């Protein structure tokens, strides 16, 4: 994140602001650091910004600790997200490239909310500084859905944590297993969603990317759109 | 933070929890130090926590672009210190020697409504989750009242700045003093509303201590009632 100068406070519209939109619970890394660098070839100064950049040294509380971390933890992903784009992208016009936008993170408190580690009345004060944070964050301007298939993140996920590469974030292989599947059914319907908010919603002026096809076709086709925005 | 295993989320009634309030502009970080540090000598598994520890990267855009980033980075003081203290004081039984409490946050965001920078609107969804968040954190044992006079935290922050001990923080010299006597003049109020909240409100199984005396004098005293709790 120093490499790409992501919190640096001196001086200098907004810049470009591309998301993928699923479940990447094992992350698209290579994914949206390679569309940074062809946006960077163009000309653009483009970051990629996974959400490992969001991950609160608390994290694993979330998991192991619900019912007292979950709603203070959600609450940090949406505010650090938040300042990073309000940041990079408003204050100093730079072309983000993210691994998830400011529009999904609700989701993630409703799973909370469903299985009671979030009460109802902290949803209700998540949403009244949500509305208030997202209003000041322009929509993003591509959106890219791409939701993987529940075993296929695990499978990811069940290598990464064996071999080393990331640490174990949930208190069983069970809890892992829920959480994935119930953030997947999630975003089947937040996916719904996003094709009627594209064309009747407040996306209106956003493109929305589904895609068919390879991982090079999928690349391609993402990084042939993304470059329609560099100037 | 490492060297005091502040987040550490490994496994384990709360701590104790000795609390400064006033305007330390300049920090107390000496004396929460050396008060921690009896604290272990007594026997305790004590940390002093700064409010360094809270600063956002991002802290000096608050003063720099106060109507764009007061509201997200008061969020973030408010969040940072509520997850220090729900995982230390609560979940993990330490005792925190504060530089400030998770009461007198509420204080930093009136200041920047009663100069426009955080909206009415904005204000209004902060207490709504400070009133979660507060909920779930017990209230301090001992809370000393110390608010320095602004021009003693004034000449110590210049001499700071002047020295590279600290970033200035400040977009000019008139706004770092503006600022540094509107908190003042914030702390006097709050000092008062201490002094019934202990009597007669939320306060009463609190102690609250005041201070007459030498710095020594000073040490000396807080050190001695700090030393009550520690078992
Ligand atoms: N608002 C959010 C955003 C992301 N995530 C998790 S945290 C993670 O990146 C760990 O690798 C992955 O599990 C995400 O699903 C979340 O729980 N809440
Ligand atoms: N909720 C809060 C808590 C602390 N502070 C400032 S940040 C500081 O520590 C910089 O050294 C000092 O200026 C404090 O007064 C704030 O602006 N809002």
């Amino acid at each position: 994140a120093v490499e790409q100068n992501l919190y640096d406070v001196g001086p200098r519209g907004p810049g470009h602001y591309i998301a993928i939109s699923g479940n990447t619970a094992a992350g698209k890394t290579t994914l949206i650091e390679t569309l940074a660098g062809s946006l960077r070839a163009a000309g653009a100064d483009a970051v990629g910004v996974s959400e490992r950049v969001f991950h609160h040294r608390y994290l694993k509380l979330m998991f192991s600790a619900s019912a007292d971390f979950a709603f203070p933890i959600q609450l940090s992903f949406m505010l650090e997200r938040h300042l990073l784009l309000l940041d990079n992208l408003v204050r100093r016009g730079r072309t983000m490239v993210m691994e998830r936008s400011h529009l999904d993170d609700a989701m993630f408190v409703r799973e909370h909310v469903a299985s009671g580690a979030i009460t109802a009345a902290q949803q209700r004060a998540y949403t009244e500084v949500s509305g208030e944070l997202n209003a000041r964050i322009p929509n993003p301007d591509l959106i890219v859905l791409m939701n993987p298939e529940p075993e296929l993140s695990l499978e990811r996920l069940a290598r990464a944590e064996a071999e080393g590469s990331r640490p174990r974030e949930f208190p069983s292989d069970a809890a892992k297993r829920a959480w994935v599947h119930r953030w997947y059914d999630l975003y089947q319907e937040l996916h719904d969603d996003y094709r009627r908010r594209a064309v009747d919603g407040d996306l209106r002026g956003t493109e929305l990317l589904e895609l068919d096809a390879s991982p090079e076709e999928k690349i391609a086709t993402v990084t042939a759109r993304a470059r329609s925005l560099v100037v």
